């Protein structure tokens, strides 16, 4: 005769139902079941009656309390993951208690209950909103950690990207326990939106920073795009995995950033190729002493850095158009910068009025370059498309030296065979013979002094080359002058020897050795 017990359900359960389920979910659901038993009794035995409405409302109140309890439990227990813990999770690279085991049991229970007795799935939205907030916070917290402990920002961005992958993986597991099958993908997609957007936004700010650095012609704050781009491409496979099942507009976000990064990268290499090509070839930025030019050193360094990220650089250029393909493209690009550099130096060398200085300038810069493609693996990158490149630089260097040597012809022409009498008489120097000898000593002496005055400034940084050039010139000038001095210095041609014979063969060689050495 337990049919009378239904008419007491409402009074007996009002209290507990009103007090809420906190800390006693099972007990609460037992009362909810008692109430639902009354609802079924009255609906199937006394519809549209007062008792029926009263229990139906208590049930509705109970349902609302359970919804609130779901939120409150998630709010109170969803925590941000610590910076140190994130770094360890990454350092490890694994498959993490988000909620006390008791809280998890409850939220799962409430979720399953709301699923079959609830009118809507709004608690699911409440779920992805709380988890989303902590996910985003965990990632930004990791960033603030690095900035707390340049190469820093780049490092922090890299770990934040991998952190997002780990935590998104983490969330998916937890979501699977609480969210019903059919709503899992959607709810998860919504959950990761903010942390993901925050990751994409940060990536775009880095792209934007690069762009501005490029405009300021700063190409260092641009190489930091290479490590990042490389990481994004490396991580993409894990990204696609955790994002499978989400919207197309979600799976496309990472790729979007990658294209943005590759684009600002190509733009960086291209704008640099062109800067080198268009660098001012006017007097103002031309070393008065014809030594290595800043443009050469800058070009060389910048190319050294690319070695650190060949595949990244190669794939980058490639993507604006296979491993061998990007390799050749990279080589091509490198040769282009060099060709640009060499073509620019030529135009620059035309600034000097003295062709021998132009030659020295070209010698110093081609040498520097040819000795830089041997200090790094660059020559092996250039060789890919420029077989004989190394040989070519050597030949150009040699030719420039020969052009330099032309500056001495004005001096040596005075005492060369072609400027001397065919016969070497000795019967008695007649007035003409003597004037001829005078004329030649004076021409040689004036020329030697003139040249040494002008060329002492000139520089040849590579001491090894400076010595070979000096040597070569001494052998040449010493020999001719010696012969000349022996044959005509001995004979009596004037009552003023010191006036015409001013230098001993050795002394000439000393004047030569003092060349190309600022003091």
């Amino acid at each position: 005769d337990h049919v009378i017990s239904y008419y007491h359900v409402a009074s007996d359960t009002e209290k507990i139902i009103r007090e809420g389920p906190t800390g006693r979910l099972e007990e609460y659901l037992g009362s909810m079941a008692k109430i639902q038993k009354a609802v079924e009794y009255f609906q199937d035995n006394s519809p549209d009656s007062p008792e029926l409405n009263k229990v139906k409302l208590l049930f509705e109140r109970g349902k609302e309390s359970l919804e609130s309890e779901f939120r409150s439990l998630m709010t109170r227990h969803s925590k941000v993951v610590s910076p140190v813990l994130l770094l360890d999770l990454i350092s490890a690279d694994d498959e993490l208690e988000h909620l006390p085991e008791s809280v998890l049991r409850d939220v799962v229970r409430i979720s399953r209950w709301l699923v079959e007795y609830g009118r809507n799935q709004d608690f699911m939205n409440v779920y992805y909103q709380i988890r989303s907030s902590q996910l985003d916070r965990s990632i930004k917290g990791l960033k603030e950690h690095f900035r707390k402990s340049l190469d820093v920002e780049t490092d922090a961005y890299i770990h934040c990207v991998s952190a997002f992958v780990k935590l998104a993986q983490s969330e998916y597991r937890l979501l699977m326990e609480i969210i019903p099958e059919h709503h899992q993908k959607k709810t998860f997609d919504s959950l990761i939106q903010d942390a993901l957007d925050g990751l994409m936004l940060e990536g775009e700010n880095i792209v934007s920073a690069a762009r501005k650095a490029i405009i300021r012609h700063d190409f260092s704050t641009v190489l930091t795009v290479f490590p990042i781009l490389r990481h994004l491409k490396q991580t993409k496979p894990e990204f696609d995995q955790v994002l499978q099942g989400t919207a197309a507009s979600t799976k496309n976000k990472l790729p979007g950033l990658i294209t943005s990064m590759e684009t600002i990268g190509a733009k960086a290499l291209e704008d640099f190729a062109d800067n080198i090509k268009n660098d001012p070839d006017k007097e103002y930025n031309m070393p008065k002493d014809g030594t290595v030019h800043e443009l050469t050193s800058n070009a060389i360094l910048f190319l050294q850095q690319l070695l650190d990220f060949q595949e990244t650089a190669g794939a980058m250029l490639a993507s604006q158009e296979s491993s061998e393909f990007s390799k050749r493209l990279l080589s091509t690009y490198i040769c282009k910068v060099l060709g640009n550099l060499q073509l620019n130096l030529l135009s620059k060398s035309k600034v000097y009025e003295d062709p021998a200085l132009s030659a020295i300038f070209l010698h110093n810069n081609y040498n520097y370059i040819l000795k830089s493609l041997e200090k790094s693996e660059l020559i092996q990158l250039v060789a890919v498309t420029q077989k004989t490149a190394e040989r070519s630089y050597r030949e150009h260097i040699e030719q420039q030296i020969q052009t330099y040597q032309r500056s001495w012809l004005k001096v040596t022409d005075y005492i060369a065979e072609k400027n001397l009498p065919v016969f070497q008489p000795g019967v008695k120097l007649r007035d003409k013979e003597r004037q001829m000898i005078k004329e030649r000593f004076k021409g040689f002496n004036d020329g030697l002094e003139e040249l040494c005055k002008i060329q002492k400034v000139w520089a040849i940084p590579d001491t090894e080359q400076r010595d070979k050039i000096r040597q070569a010139q001494k052998d040449i000038v010493k020999e001719t002058y010696g012969a000349f001095l022996h044959r005509y210095g001995s004979v009596p041609f004037t009552k003023n020897p010191e006036k015409y014979i001013k230098y001993r063969v050795e002394q000439v060689g000393d004047m030569i050795d003092r060349l190309f050495d600022t003091s």
